């Protein structure tokens, strides 16, 4: 037989957030399936799928490991050896150059109770705001967005608002490939009721464009000028929603100053059709097209990820779609919501909500805030002033930092930042530094990152230990035991607390003997802010298969409409107005006249075309997971450039052919494809491959609000091989 036992959970891979069923026989995970009580209705993708094989890998990190030189190999170590390594460096690297010569560089993959413990080691226990992590890759620019729009961060709708939207607006997301099962999601929607208007709007034509009415291929960077021009055909076409944004929106002009209507009005002549459309060099009716779809429609549902957040203009993007649902009032409402899409597992409960990033406190709480670091030191019992006024590091400047040798020590868990960070050739001579000590927690050995490490932990895999992940729509969804970690590993959460105690951190700051005690102080830290997850008991997140906050008792059921009277706790029963967006402090969102512009490193006669990077459904980000199944490594082994047909054609590439991929920073040589997928003028790689860095094609230019850099743009030539 297989399974005896069926354990509930999460799947390990993207924000989707598949809830997950494990079954366990004689200690050895054998099956999996589908949660049939979570979001997913009990669907998995195939990677979700084939996770029995990597969570029963043999290649894996399994001791502790030391580099006794640099360029030296690693050796066994033992864990006692290792912890008073990692703890006499971090505190006599304190002892002689303060506090911001550590730090923790952390991941939406680590469970909420890691990412908890690191950020108040780091912030209450040694003094420093150097707290940082992958996020800040990824989600940074949307989390900008959300605050200057609404006052607070996160999505105000749910996956539910799928089931009951009329028209998509999907820019820069290849949700097919990059989230499967929501993608199959909307697909439903648009086969229950046909008359459902989809537009998917990306430089590239993927699987995504299939399923819509309208694909909108505009030129790299130009997507801002299109949204503006959107806004103008909904309000010259008096298709916008005056009864709701006379009542609950704000204006701010080009330069962030209070506005009006009519101001805005003025701002959009600047974005007209005619013009727009050769700036994005797509048909003028296709924006006529979006934005009707988008205004006509009785709901109308955004989704966005990379090709949004990746980009200078990043946060801008953000607040272009939120325009968008403010100026028609297309929001909060079934089906009406503007749904920032979330790629890591738990970027949104471990690092957004648990403030776990160089300006940010738990709960949406600020650095720079006195009275919400007062409110953190009564709440983690630290003395007047322990929390530094100052933001640390956001993870750019990090590696900077470690390059010069600002940053001595660093805790680097569950990423891999010399496969993923941009610009790497600046980067890997940064993790170079002679005098660094970086310590690695890592599960994987092929992890590149590992090359620079001079000490490894082995850590509890997946559900080799508990804990929660919240995924994009705000559900919170635990994860238990199902089988014992191998070898010597240790769940992150213990490691922490040992290194702690050791490096001379107040053993009353990290009063934790699992993850069920770390979430219990954190729905404490939690109680009372618009975050309240108070009522979601480790009882509860046993018995659910998730919870979305707020949720602030147990007899509570959680919230699906933010900003809602009546459906959000955080609004009084009886305030005057069915709406409240209480993040602002006259209750009203956002509108924001944003100049739209284009990338750091744009396309010249030197490097003519535009450069960009994405997901490929079979592998998830570095492939130290996905590589050990045979079926997903298979399907795509290898980095490859898409390249343009007509491009190729006029330039003597044929599909197939070996090319050189060549920017200011590197040249690659790498495999063409050669297909209609990118528009002309673009190219297009994967990075999932170790054996062809293409981060180090990349520039490093960062959004200065988020400080999110822009994978999405650069600047390339092609020659053939
Ligand atoms: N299979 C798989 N799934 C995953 C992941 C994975 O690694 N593998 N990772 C997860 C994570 S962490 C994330 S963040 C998500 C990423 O999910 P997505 O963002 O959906 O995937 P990308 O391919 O990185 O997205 C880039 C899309 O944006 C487009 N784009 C490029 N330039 C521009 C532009 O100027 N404007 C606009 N609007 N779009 C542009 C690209 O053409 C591309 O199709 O996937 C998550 N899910
Ligand atoms: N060019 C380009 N670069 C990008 C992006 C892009 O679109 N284009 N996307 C960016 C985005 S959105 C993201 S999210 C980042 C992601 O980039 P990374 O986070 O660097 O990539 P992953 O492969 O997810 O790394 C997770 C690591 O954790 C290890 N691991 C797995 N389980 C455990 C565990 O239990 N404990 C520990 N300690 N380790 C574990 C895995 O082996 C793996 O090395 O990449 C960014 N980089
Ligand atoms: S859609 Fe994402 S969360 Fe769901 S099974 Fe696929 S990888 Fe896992
Ligand atoms: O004690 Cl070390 O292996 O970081 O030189
Ligand atoms: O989405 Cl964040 O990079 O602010 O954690
Ligand atoms: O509030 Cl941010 O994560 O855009 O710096
Ligand atoms: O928008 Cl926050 O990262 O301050 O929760
Ligand atoms: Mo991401």
């Amino acid at each position: 037989n297989r399974p005896e036992k069926w354990v509930k959970g999460v799947c390990r891979y993207c924000g989707t957030g598949c809830g997950v069923l494990v079954g366990v026989k004689d200690g050895k995970a054998v099956a999996i399936q589908g949660d049939p009580n979570n979001h997913n209705a009990g669907l998995l993708c195939l990677k979700g799928s084939l996770l029995i094989p990597v969570l029963n890998s043999k290649e894996r990190v399994t001791q502790p490991l030391v580099r006794r030189h640099k360029g030296g190999k690693l050796e066994p170590v033992s864990w006692d050896e290792a912890l008073d390594l990692m703890a006499s460096r971090f505190r006599s690297s304190i002892d002689m150059y303060g506090p911001n010569s550590v730090a923790w560089y952390g991941s939406g993959q680590c469970l909420t109770e890691e990412s908890y413990v690191a950020n108040k080691i780091f912030k209450g226990g040694f003094g420093t705001n150097n707290v940082d992590g992958n996020p800040r890759l990824c989600m940074a620019s949307a989390v900008g967005g959300y605050v200057t729009s609404f006052g607070k961060d996160e999505p105000m709708g749910t996956y539910a608002d799928i089931d009951q939207a009329t028209c998509f607006f999907i820019i820069g997301s290849n949700t097919s490939e990059a989230h499967p099962v929501l993608f199959r999601r909307i697909a439903r929607r648009k086969q229950v009721e046909p008359g459902v208007k989809i537009i998917v709007a990306d430089p590239r034509r993927t699987n995504t464009s299939r399923i819509a009415d309208m694909h909108v291929a505009f030129r790299p960077g130009t997507d801002l000028a299109f949204m503006h021009s959107m806004a103008w055909v909904i309000i010259n076409e008096e298709l916008d929603n005056p009864r709701f944004w006379q009542r609950y929106v704000n204006f701010m002009d080009a330069e962030g100053k209070p506005s009006d209507f009519e101001g805005y009005k003025a701002f959009l002549e600047n974005y007209r059709p005619e013009k727009v459309a050769e700036i994005c060099r797509v048909p003028v009716e296709q924006i006529y097209g979006a934005a009707r779809a988008f205004a006509e429609s009785a709901a109308t549902m955004s989704l966005w990820c990379m090709g949004i957040n990746q980009r200078v203009q990043g946060v801008f993007a953000n607040n272009l779609i939120h325009n968008l649902h403010l100026i028609t009032g297309q929001i909060c409402r079934p089906g009406a919501t503007s749904f920032s899409l979330t790629g890591q597992p738990n970027a949104c409960g471990g690092v957004r909500d648990g403030g776990a990033l160089s300006h940010l406190l738990p709960a949406g709480r600020a650095i720079p805030n006195a009275k919400h670091r007062a409110e953190m030191e009564k709440l983690w019992g630290l003395p007047e002033g322990r929390i530094a006024p100052e933001p640390g590091y956001h993870t750019v400047a990090l590696f900077e930092a470690l390059g010069r040798g600002d940053v001595k020590c660093m805790i680097i868990c569950e990423t891999n930042p010399a496969h993923t960070l941009p610009n790497l050739n600046k980067v890997h001579k940064a993790m170079s530094h002679p005098e660094s000590f970086i310590v690695c927690i890592e599960a994987f050995p092929d992890a590149v990152t590992l090359e620079y490490a001079d000490l490894v932990l082995p850590p509890a895999f997946w559900c080799e230990r508990d804990g929660v992940y919240g995924c994009g729509e705000r559900r919170y969804s635990l994860t238990e035991k199902a089988v014992d970690p191998p070898g010597q590993c240790r769940p992150t959460v213990n490691t922490l607390v040992e290194f702690a105690r050791r490096a001379g951190v107040d053993p009353q700051l990290v009063n934790f003997r699992n993850a069920e005690d770390v979430w219990n102080e954190w729905r404490m830290v939690s109680k009372g802010t618009t975050y309240d997850f108070w009522g979601m008991t480790r009882e509860r997140l046993r018995k659910e298969s998730g919870l979305i906050w707020p949720c602030p008792s147990e007899d509570h059921p959680g919230t699906s409409l933010r900003y809602v009277r009546g459906q959000d706790p955080c609004v009084p029963a009886d305030h005057p107005d069915r709406f409240f967006f209480y993040g602002k402090p006259d209750g009203r969102a956002v509108i924001w006249m944003r100049p739209a512009k284009g990338a750091a490193e744009e396309p010249d006669a030197e490097y003519p075309l535009y450069l960009t990077s994405m997901r490929v459904i079979d592998h998830w980000h570095t492939a130290t997971m996905t590589g050990k199944v045979p079926e997903l490594q298979k399907a795509n082994p290898i980095a490859f450039v898409e390249i343009n047909e007509e491009d190729a054609a006029r330039t003597g590439i044929k599909h197939g052919d070996s090319v050189i991929v060549e920017t200011r920073r590197d040249a690659m040589e790498l495999p063409a494809r050669v297909s209609d997928v990118c528009r002309p003028g673009l190219i297009a790689v994967p990075f999932f491959d170790p054996k062809k860095l293409v981060n180090k094609l990349f520039l490093d230019a960062t959004d200065p609000v988020s400080r999110e850099p822009e994978y999405k743009i650069c600047a390339a030539r092609v020659r053939k091989a």
